[PDB]
């Protein structure tokens, strides 16, 4: 139980003995052996008959202290623990079984926490300090870690890990949600895999970044996605992937970077799609470009209540661009680009669910002609306030894109999954 | 007296020795020993001599004006003192006993007023002059500055320091002081704890910042709060808060850390509830995000005097935030983040009350429909000049929020206080 | 195995050898006619068994990571890889015929990489830097460059080669 105080003793002879540079410079077992072999003469040395099973924990401990990541590595690499939270030396909680709860684990001070939040995020090659006091890393591993440092914090570090579940956010998780009907989930995989250009619009709470992560996953691994995000959210999981992030202007209102210039930058990288992370602005018009010029397959998360109103959104924003195109033009472009749109909305009873599965078939009178290929339907509700709906195929059997599942071998898939919603 | 007379001159000798530049590098006490350096050097020339216990005083004097706050270094190190004012020079004003007098303090000229302004504003990296006249800052000793330059104040440049004062108010004492009715504690109660996305909305003197302590005093301990402030404005007693500041730009304007960024990185930390001191730019969108994409329960303090006008100062808000979101977008998305709005506004008589309780219905055409649950009315001045008034509900059964009490079993409460609140 | 030990250690031995404006105002040949003799001499001071032939390659090795390219250069020389896209020190994917394979080949870490970077944008005087994160070029040859910084790509620096296809879109 008092080994603690015998770390405490020897803690202070290890620097004494290697030096943390001659440690840093190889990760192989031998630095372990090493260590070991230096604690264990160290409590020789001090000559101290402690527990053999306690003097073996003190050794892996001050092994995971010099080197490792501390008295966090049980808690790392336990699989119940879905994310750790670490607010100052002294607090730490664990989110179990869905729920926060409080830990023992400990650390010394600040400054035993500030190295080990250091390793962990240089790990990826990263750096954090009062110099650049906040830090956000996604691991190789796929778990997501952000540290922000005692200068902004006034408790000392904070530290989050957010570890990687898998089945979290994929379509199956959707349709168990009520969210989509099988049949909707069938038409969507169709949809995703055959490079349909996408533009995902949603209502306020819709969780369109959800669903555009969800819709993702179908890209084959093959193609080089690119993704532009204000904010990095998307976690796609295909081999192949660029992730990029837009940098707001500094206090002199210098050095921006908005999501214009990164999708700019991307029709000259080479991509296959292009993931839009949010559309907001101008740069809907140079992803309408992308769209055209061969990058099928794009998708772009978009604010709007119904389909209708996501063409009438990109309309207005495109015309904010300051580019001078009138009204026939740009609506030309977007009935050219766009070949599906999505709504996903907010429910009364607070549920969300995809309300619209619709694709632009063409231009008349300047008007913008949409054919609903899914729509949810509201049919009832309970006691509770909850709305009851189902998922109706308006029977459309050859959508104007069914081309493009043809070309890729889906159009058998695409057929089965349009007329068994019914 | 012979002390000005001799500190005059003792201090025009030292100007025509030394300038500031030559201790510019120099810390705070190694500034002042070569202060004393050069002031031994200056009195080998003009054989000045007098007691010691005189001629250090002097000497601190003349450095509390080298690279100190000018003669006000004597008044801010007072404690009774409420606040300070500088209208010119020449003239100085203290407030005492609750009361203004003036002082025989006095600056020598508007230049070492302006210059004396200039170091306090840049100790948070702020400059006021010719080009930026206006400008508002808070010292983090605990009190807030507001200086003008000459170009805008004609009698020279004006200076205001109001130092901090412990409120950290209860909901208890609000209750005693009418600022709200016990119906309106139960509202309040069950609001709170009801994760009900909130902004408080006050004005000027409103103590704004202990309403939003004494609302957040009802969050659960078991939800995990960030809180977003400057200065550490806030104190909540959860076990589970995350207590985050600012930090404004050096001299060299870096490393600064803005409402934005701390916002936008407490997106990413996997908090039940993002708590900001105060919104003042644009940080507003990315809390509204916060307020709808889970996290529901986040606070927001904001300075403006109506809800109805709280609306539009955060539409102006993220319209200014260099988004080209469409005005109905924005629209939109406060109608579905925002859920109440608490107003906290000075009445003639100078005392705080809660003039609105209102929650947001949704959106009409380009105009956001409200409804108010509590309204405070005004009838008459008593005796004493105190305001008569009494908060009566609108008498609304069931708020918009009611399905968020039903799920956090708080129906009861609500009902009873909405119905009793006449 | 021990090639790459050996080499990682000549290199650093380089680095602190002299000062980098000797390197820079030196001939390509006139500096690596010296930077083999240097790098002989530290693998016999080192006694590392090896070839003359294998010798000669960690030569080029080095002077390659000191002055050229890196491990890049050798898919640049190459005639069939059309387009090459590092998205970061630890991916590295040329297209050839076509198609889009990812290859073995990799940075040591993204620092070297963001060197090599601004080392190729150089040609054409541009230079990249976390205060320019984008940078597009066309170098003399007639390949088209496109860089990112760390700063906007989250996870390393991302070149991107597009070597020129001639007769790629005439009037045939």
């Amino acid at each position: 139980d008092y080994y603690h105080a015998t770390k405490t003793t020897i803690f202070n002879a290890l620097l004494n003995t290697i030096d943390l540079s001659q440690l840093a410079q190889l990760d192989l077992k031998q630095a372990g052996e090493e260590i070991r072999d230096i604690v264990a003469e160290l409590v020789a040395i001090k000559n101290v008959s402690m527990s053999v099973a306690e003097q073996e924990h003190l050794v892996q401990d001050i092994i995971n202290d010099v080197l490792g990541y501390g008295p966090l590595e049980p808690l790392l690499a336990r699989d119940d623990i879905a994310d750790i939270m670490v607010n100052g030396a002294h607090r730490v909680f664990i989110e179990v079984g869905g729920k926060v709860q409080l830990t023992n684990v400990r650390f010394r001070d600040n400054l035993q926490l500030m190295n080990i939040c250091q390793r962990i995020v240089s790990q990826v090659g990263r750096r954090v300090d009062e110099s650049s006091p906040i830090c956000d890393a996604r691991l190789p591993d796929g778990s997501r870690v952000n540290v922000i440092a005692p200068p902004l914090a006034l408790d000392g570090p904070t530290l989050t890990i957010r570890k990687f579940k898998k089945d979290k956010l994929t379509m199956k998780n959707l349709v168990e949600f009520a969210s989509i009907s099988p049949e909707g989930a069938r038409v969507l995989g169709v949809i995703g895999a055959c490079r349909c250009n996408l533009v995902i619009s949603g209502g306020t709470g819709s969780g369109k970044t959800t669903l555009l992560n969800t819709m993702t996953a179908f890209i084959d691994p093959t193609e080089r996605v690119v993704t532009c995000e204000d904010a990095a959210e998307l976690q796609l999981q295909q081999p192949h992937v660029v992730r990029l992030e837009t940098r707001p202007p500094n206090l002199e209102g210098s050095g921006a970077v908005t999501m214009r210039d990164l999708v700019k930058n991307c029709l000259r990288m080479r991509p296959e799609r292009i993931i839009v992370g949010e559309v907001r602005g101008p740069e809907a018009f140079d992803l309408l470009q992308a769209m055209n010029t061969g990058h099928d397959g794009s998708m772009g998360t978009l604010h709007a209540n119904s389909p209708r109103e996501a063409i009438s959104r990109i309309e207005s924003m495109i015309t904010m661009g300051g580019y001078g195109l009138p009204s026939k033009t740009i609506k030309e472009m977007i009935v050219g680009s766009v070949d599906v749109i999505i709504q996903a909305a907010r429910l009364r009873d607070g549920s969300r669910r995809i309300t619209h599965i619709t694709e632009v078939v063409g231009l008349e009178g300047d008007v913008i002609v949409t054919q609903d290929l899914f729509v949810y339907e509201i049919t009832g509700e309970d006691e509770h306030g909850k709305v009851v709906g189902k998922h109706r195929s308006t029977g459309i059997a050859r959508p104007r894109f069914w081309d493009r599942a043809r070309y890729y071998g889906l159009e058998r898939e695409l057929a089965e999954a349009l007329d068994a919603a019914e």
